[PDB]
């Protein structure tokens, strides 16, 4: 039981942010490369993430 917010907090600690674009999960980091484990972990909860990530960006939507 780990909500999107906690998943993003854990990633942020490593200098990597989770955002949404093109209706998919994306990541933004300052590292020279993102380790596979990080991707794999974020890939496991991508839909959990996206659900909250959409709102985190508060872009053009059906208001």
């Amino acid at each position: 039981m780990k909500n999107a917010a906690q998943i993003v907090d854990e990633a942020l600690n490593q200098g990597i942010t989770l955002f949404v674009a093109d209706n998919r999960l994306q990541y933004e980091t300052s590292r020279d490369n993102i380790p596979e484990e990080l991707l794999n972990e974020w890939k496991y909860y991508r839909q959990d993430l996206i659900d909250f990530l959409q709102q985190l960006d508060a872009k053009e939507e059906t208001q």
